């Protein structure tokens, strides 16, 4: 529905997985009303990434939701080359950014808002039976001071009818700090394994993205910064095995604490769903209010 003769670029946003993300101004009139978007684009368009990338778009496409980033069109060059994902510009970034720039004007509350928000944003991915795999603060947008969105799907896959895990092992590698034991183990993904990473978003939001409290940190201190390349990834493993966790951030609540330790289960079917993760989150949020 885009013309790439009428994308007027602004800034690149980010990169991340092989793409990266630009603010630009789409303005067919050349009058200079158009709208600020931001532009989603591979770096290496070779054929894997590329249908990874229609599926993401088709995935992205198929989700309303107030919490999930809205999707505008596509753009693609002359032929098919050069694919673009349009979708609507959140003026104030990252979550992770936003909450390092104003932690001293965001409260606990605030904290629950966002967390609840995220949470019904990942129920209604589940119901379409999708794993977002990725969910980290990095990737929550920020609309406004009241409105967070999931943000980028490129790792979403979706679920086989017939099973609940999606097994896929990727080339590069991915935030192990923020994986369940049993994707860093099995490769095995799912609905589960997206709520411990949920897990680790709230600590994430509860350190206020402080610099030595970062997942990464805080886990390469436990297991040692003296190991080195794949030996990180199997010692975490049996740091997660033997119940070693990321500790409570500080100023956290015990029962906030007790919700990540919760969606820290080693047992996939022991962890809690995010219907009850909103209900718990919500019901907090109303009690401190
Ligand atoms: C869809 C979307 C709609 N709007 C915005 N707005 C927005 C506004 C402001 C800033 C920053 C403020 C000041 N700094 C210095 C520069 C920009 C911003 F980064 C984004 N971003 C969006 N996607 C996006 C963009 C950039 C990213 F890195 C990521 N991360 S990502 O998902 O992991 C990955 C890199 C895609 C893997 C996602």
């Amino acid at each position: 529905q885009f013309e790439e003769r009428h994308l007027k670029f602004l800034q690149q946003l980010g990169k991340g997985n092989f793409g990266s993300v630009e603010m630009c101004r789409y303005d067919p009139l050349q009058d200079n009303t158009g709208e600020v978007v931001a532009v989603k684009k591979l770096q290496h368009s070779t054929e894997e990434h590329l249908r990874d990338f229609e599926r993401e778009i088709e995935i992205l496409k198929s989700l309303q939701h107030d919490n999930i980033v809205k999707y505008k069109g596509v753009c693609y060059s002359a032929g098919r080359r050069n694919l673009k994902l349009i979708m609507e510009y959140l003026p104030y970034g990252s979550l992770r950014d936003y909450l390092q720039k104003h932690k001293e004007r965001i409260d606990h509350i605030k904290l629950l808002q966002y967390t609840s928000q995220i949470c019904k944003g990942m129920e209604y991915l589940g119901t379409k039976r999708y794993i977002h795999r990725d969910l980290a603060t990095r990737n929550i947008l920020v609309e406004n001071e009241n409105r967070v969105k999931i943000g980028d799907f490129g790792l979403t896959k979706v679920l086989p009818q017939d099973k609940e895990y999606y097994k896929v092992k990727e080339p590069g590698e991915s935030p192990i700090f923020w994986y369940a034991p049993e994707s860093l183990t099995e490769s095995k993904f799912s609905v589960a394994s997206d709520v411990w990473s949920f897990g680790v978003v709230l600590y994430e939001l509860f350190t206020y993205i402080e610099k030595s409290k970062s997942p990464p940190a805080e886990f390469m201190r436990m297991i040692g910064n003296d190991k080195q390349g794949q030996m990180i990834v199997f010692h975490l493993i049996e740091l997660l095995k033997n119940n070693g966790r990321l500790p409570r951030p500080d100023g956290c609540p015990d029962e906030i604490y007790m919700i990540m330790t919760e969606c820290w289960n080693n047992n996939v079917n022991q962890r809690p769903s995010f219907r009850d993760l909103a209900l718990r989150v919500d019901q907090i949020r109303d009690n401190m209010a």
